[PDB]
């Protein structure tokens, strides 16, 4: 009923060789912790307790002990959590917290393609606009074209969402022809149809990698970790009004490939944004947009002194253009 | 740049008497931890480090030691975190996690009334529909009617959001007369104007307490902790389509006072929902709606076997009516 | 519109090493033909043409040439067709004919667990009685207990059909408790509940291997290749009446473990039964039951001279008992 | 013991004139192949080897050589197989495959009337519901009324099954009066008694030709080759549930003469259905129903996107009515 | 439209105990009158009528009756007006007149820190030179450094004006670094930066108390009540020219701590200056400067016989130096 | 030393006829009060006490008693205070308060022409810009042209300030020729030279009456009592910045005769502005500008919702133009 508390049972096992390959096929997902770190230990134990009847294994691989198995799997960063799913290895880069870890694993454990089989689900599909989506129409799950699409979906999981229908009426409402795949940029209503259908998996992966930096995109707690970053609380009328300005500049520079704004909602990342306030010396809980140096953590911020008089989209665009050309960094 | 890690400095001080009343006026907020609890200790230390230059004090009051001060402040639950703000005491009931705690404190530290002074902010105000809102039009901050509204806002902080304008043109767009206050239920576009303006604070608090259980409301990580609960992932086309059905039943029973649905998005509470799956023995990460016994944690769930054929709003309403009348518990 | 004819295009590729592991993950199924055999060549080419847009690869591995890859995969019988599905190897033992091969591959390519999500599907499930079935009730696809059941299903695919539901109402109609699995013998209405739920995969595989020889079972064109064999044309009133007698002896000796009758419908295997007529020197297109020596192909047949006076179930049972004890072989 | 393989002996003789009429009375059945066709050659040779001690002759008539004999017998389609039985000529239109050919010939070689002489056989007769049946009660084989019935049976062989009894007690259980004939439509329990008994052969043939297109009928591998076609796997709980819906619409429109649904089980025709998937661009291995143009191979399919929510019989009937009236083609 | 006249309604309530603490939090400001005084009664009633919809309470505490509450609040001078604001008590020492009282209360009721958020407001800030100002640059209202500054502002309210910005561009124009505070003496353009930023509240209060007696300062009707006093009508060319001489002597003795001139404009205090003319026996409505004994009200005045030949700044400075050394008193 | 309190002595005498004309020449000024009015009584008594050794008489003329003398002097409004100065009668229309009354009388009692005899006084003259000024250059006080100027000055006293010099060097710095008079509009640096010097008194009075409504003018407590009114606190950075915008619109429409803005500083009129807030239902203590109906007290106000983004002078001018043309009233 209330919140779970860790019961003391140690479920995070230590995985050796020979013991290795048995547990990879016992589970859907293998969670590997590569080696004062009682905080990460206890978060991992609580996630393992809460998910104990899911098809997820929790193991730890010591840097000095199972260096054999760590070399066998390619574990560079010590203190990092790696997820194995079949033949694939996923390094978790999100916040090492129980909520974020649970959400990440439950995203990874499901099939990479979500099937839409109802016309009433298409309206809901079209209104979900916060992430990159791909959707295709195939004859069935057995099709070689579905298989190529599913294999591409596995390559981007869980960061990019793939969808498919096998129904003519659903596909008609999505304006999809047979074996065609539409690509949806975030916060844009009109999809891009991938050229020269039907597609191999290499054709799908290459298209998605070209279009992986859209004009505006929303940070997620899973996928994270020169750089234009905008801060807007969607739950606040100020931040929401600013978000609508950012959406307007996104639809004006779909032609511009050198424009990629990362929108961070502070309500989605309250600890991270508060920590960044100490580094950037600015109030990031009111509307801001800046460019950050990846190395030196230097920053320059657009002047938004008055949240009752936010910049228009043209004023944002002019500041953006001065930054790419060279205003300051 | 990356995520904050706790540096070892102990900022959570132990607060005695005589030392007490000085620190209540040094800070905007006083965070009091009432007494194997290294998990809550380390979360509290990391929040204290991240917020160290905010006007927030972090203290701990031992149950056996400062039982004098604990009796002076009324600390019942040991292991609970209490927030002092001026004359007010707030027990934190959310998840004891760094993200949720930071967001709660930054919500509490700000002024309880958000001032809207721009017509472009009204459109954004009207689109924010996920929580109960109140908005009033007053002559200025000095008005006795604003003061009554601000004092009512302080009484419900941070669970219910209060807004005010001092501008005639903003108020005209909100259809607010002078000293009038509109009450917005979640997921309903049309506000309720509080009768017999101008209002005392007791008149505002009494109105809000009558209307505190609306037909549909969304759980928040701050405010939480017989009971109809619906589970819907808004980020998923299935969960979004179900959410739209729940919104439709909400607008059909605004007359019915015995109808209060609590919508929980599992993406907002991934640890809690996964833990509840073990208690309710049902997949709560796909659309579900049930009634839960507060004491015994018994539950009965509507049959939604096929997410490609969700119930219509009429079928939901009939199941709801059978539950209130007596179908099972 | 009419029947497909082979167009001349050679799609059955020759698979070498290094080229090997790429195509195993390009396809759902890999069809490997291990080396005057123009008949098997042309059947394989026509199946490859008809299924060319399914996720199925057709290759050939020469016994002398890719003896490296043939040793790598364990190909004993030359002239045999092996199906690779993930980590699994399936030797096709059925009739080398286009109909039987297509049906086998389309059975293998689908998910080994068929999900039942509708109460109207349970009635149809219960009426399907010609093969061994297993059905379980699990919380979701993510459950470790579903995963054990799915892994057991993969081990017996496509010879034994596995089913699952995630719905309480469906499970109630099947009389299934949570994580319980029911085992259905052919031509018996009442399932056997597998003891000591929840089950590991080794517990499921061991139960199924004990119960793999039921009292009566129907030969299939996929699964085939001391032995009591009964011949009955279900489409003929004579053969149907005899089939009903065989079903009656099956329900009388559920206790007897040394009783396993193989029913062959000649309309399902017209070429094979006609060929066996030349070996057994008896008309197998009218009701017959016999015991066949596996080595010497000797046989002894029950006297059924008059199909207007078929044996009763007691007369069949007495003949069966004389055969196990020792009447003749 | 295993499957037959063709031994090399050439039994398919070439038939000239003068040599012709001798072999027509040597055999029960004469199999005539009218002229890169090594596939049909080798299938015919294997059937001839397997059936070599049956009263069946296998000959080939070249289009250019014995054009005399081909004109004498009326051989239009080259590459077609014609069966001679007494005075009758049967063109085989099924799949040119060894299983289908063996089953066809063994159906044709037997007497066209199956005699039922046991009351226990009547129960089995009544449960066999998948094809059109006729059954009559006569005094004996010598009766002129049996002879008319037998001659009608020969005219429809092997596509329509004829049955007779000479026993009063059997006939009483079938509710047959002396010289009366009952006509059974597929999937309907209640027969139609042919009016104005006793019957001449022309009276029987004319009745059967009027009732040759029933409301629902199952395709057979023998008899095959505007058109409503339904696809349902009886071995699958989904396909079985759909089949039961099709049976329900059949019993609701026994009055409607313009309603004739052809049910194809894909497990009976796996190669043909897979080939049709490429022509109709739809998954025919899950429940579907469509109308197909005989000329252009155009098709329009009922929307069945969700096999957990199949159409009811009323929804099927409404779609059927829209198709006959004119929805699309 | 015209001037307000008192309507007769008695709003100045008498405040008892238990009734006390409720009204302190009902209002922003509590106006307490501590006990032939119909003049002060009627002024207080007119102010209470004019401000009746402001968050200001008007009460009276009788010296003999609520001597309990008067001892509880520390009311020494009878006939005095005390203002309560939160935890603070302010004795009004100005002229007991409706204009002065209204202006005082409206100064006290507002937030002690005025926020500057526009670059165009900085020019206006810099030109306002008649009073002591403090201005700081902080990250936000939530900052512990803003809180210390706000708490210091509350301690000096309304006599010393505090300002803050949260904007980098505004702060750059003010030459303010982060958490730095500048102190502006009256009639001097260049601020003093308070040393060793960031500041606690005790550090700010101690700095302001050292610098509370600047070289020249202008009397206000709020703040008033050995002593060098200068009289100059700024609205008169004579008085304005003299004021410019006084400003010039102020910039020449910023080093001299024993020099504090109080400038009184008679147009700001016409009743008080006219009354002082009877005590000092000199025309104070033309330029004068004198030193007044605080006890005995003795005075000695600089000889300014000819307002067409005012003293230069050097002549003023020499007279000032003779007075501090000892010329007369 | 402190503030004067009324001592009880009754100096406000009642003036009869025959007693009348003696006291008009005993005093410089005669203060006549024309008849529950204990407030005006006590203010008048305190002013009379404070000014008792000035050449000012304080009398009262009852409406019913000395109606003879009231008709002789032309006293319309009862409850009004009339000032006699020689042959002139001045009705006091200001706030009936001791400060305002003292300042008014001390303004009236002095000579209407202020003589400037020093070059250092000219700089101070030129910087005094808040009121209409006239300045002339004459040979001496004996000149007929000075006498005409002095007589015109007496006609406008004390509302319009007149100045004169008799010095060539002072006049050269003012750019004044002999007997020339310059007219200074408020807040404009450049004077208007009155045409066709030398002037009669009727020529001066007629010029001043044409130019008595300048583009911007500041309300005074003396002179007060369709109408554009602007509210700006000069002591506040917001109000000061707005005042500078109003000055800028004043210099852009010196051509426009139908533009006369009345600037009211609320710090100069705190009681009156607070009272007007109740009539105009707007916060007049922050920057506002409106047009007020003289009769109905209706008002329409420019939208200034955001004091961090005040209107520019062009936006003010456009709103002004819409008001004169007809936007609303
Ligand atoms: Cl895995
Ligand atoms: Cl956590
Ligand atoms: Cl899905
Ligand atoms: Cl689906
Ligand atoms: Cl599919
Ligand atoms: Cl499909
Ligand atoms: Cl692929
Ligand atoms: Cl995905
Ligand atoms: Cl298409
Ligand atoms: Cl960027
Ligand atoms: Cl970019
Ligand atoms: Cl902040
Ligand atoms: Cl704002
Ligand atoms: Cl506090
Ligand atoms: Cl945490
Ligand atoms: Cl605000
Ligand atoms: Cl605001
Ligand atoms: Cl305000
Ligand atoms: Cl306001
Ligand atoms: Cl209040
Ligand atoms: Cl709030
Ligand atoms: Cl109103
Ligand atoms: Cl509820
Ligand atoms: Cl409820
Ligand atoms: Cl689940
Ligand atoms: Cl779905
Ligand atoms: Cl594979
Ligand atoms: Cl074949
Ligand atoms: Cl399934
Ligand atoms: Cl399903
Ligand atoms: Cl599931
Ligand atoms: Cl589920
Ligand atoms: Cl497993
Ligand atoms: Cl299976
Ligand atoms: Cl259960
Ligand atoms: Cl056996
Ligand atoms: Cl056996
Ligand atoms: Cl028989
Ligand atoms: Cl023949
Ligand atoms: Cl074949
Ligand atoms: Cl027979
Ligand atoms: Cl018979
Ligand atoms: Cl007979
Ligand atoms: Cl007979
Ligand atoms: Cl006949
Ligand atoms: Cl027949
Ligand atoms: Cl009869
Ligand atoms: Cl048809
Ligand atoms: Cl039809
Ligand atoms: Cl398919
Ligand atoms: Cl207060
Ligand atoms: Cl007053
Ligand atoms: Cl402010
Ligand atoms: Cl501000
Ligand atoms: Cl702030
Ligand atoms: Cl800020
Ligand atoms: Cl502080
Ligand atoms: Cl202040
Ligand atoms: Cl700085
Ligand atoms: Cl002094
Ligand atoms: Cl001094
Ligand atoms: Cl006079
Ligand atoms: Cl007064
Ligand atoms: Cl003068
Ligand atoms: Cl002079
Ligand atoms: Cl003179
Ligand atoms: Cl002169
Ligand atoms: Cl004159
Ligand atoms: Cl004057
Ligand atoms: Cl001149
Ligand atoms: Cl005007
Ligand atoms: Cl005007
Ligand atoms: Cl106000
Ligand atoms: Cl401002």
């Amino acid at each position: 009923l209330n919140f779970p508390t860790y019961d003391g049972k140690d479920r995070v096992v230590s995985l050796s060789e020979k013991n290795f390959k048995q547990v990879l096929k016992k589970y859907d997902l293998l969670c590997l912790y590569y080696h004062q770190f009682q905080l990460k230990e206890i978060v991992l134990e609580l996630v393992a307790q809460v998910l104990e009847h899911k098809a997820i294994g929790f193991v730890m691989v010591d840097a000095k002990k199972e260096a054999k198995l760590a070399k066998k799997l390619g574990f560079d960063e010590e203190g990092s959590l790696y997820i194995l799913k079949g033949d694939r290895t996923i390094e978790f880069d999100g916040e090492f917290a129980a909520d974020v870890l649970v959400e990440f694993l439950l995203d990874l454990i499901e099939d990479p393609v979500e099937i839409i089989s109802s016309k009433l689900e298409v309206q809901a599909f079209e209104r979900i606009e916060d992430y990159i989506k791909l959707i295709g129409f195939f004859k069935s799950e057995d099709s070689e074209y579905y298989k190529a699409f599913e294999e591409a979906a596995e390559h981007f999981q869980p960061y990019i969402k793939f969808f498919a229908t096998f129904d003519k009426g659903v596909a008609k409402k999505l304006s999809l022809k047979m074996n065609e795949v539409d690509f949806y940029e975030p916060f844009m209503d009109e999809p891009i149809a991938i050229p020269n259908k039907p597609y191999t998996e290499e054709e799908l992966v290459e298209f998605v990698k070209e279009h992986q930096r859209p004009t505006l995109r929303r940070l997620r707690p899973e996928e994270m970790f020169i750089h234009i970053v905008a801060f807007a609380e969607k739950s606040d009328p100020d931040g929401y009004e600013f978000l609508e300005i950012l959406k307007q500049v996104a639809r004006d520079n779909t032609d511009n490939p050198d424009l990629s704004i990362l929108w961070i909602d502070p309500d989605d990342f309250p600890l991270l944004v508060a920590y960044w306030e100490k580094t950037f010396k600015i109030d990031l809980f009111r509307p801001q947009i800046g460019v950050v140096n990846v190395t030196d953590a230097d920053s320059v911020w657009m002047e938004i002194p008055d949240d009752d008089d936010l910049p228009t989209a043209e004023e944002l665009e002019d500041w953006i253009e001065d930054v790419l050309s060279g205003k300051i960094n």
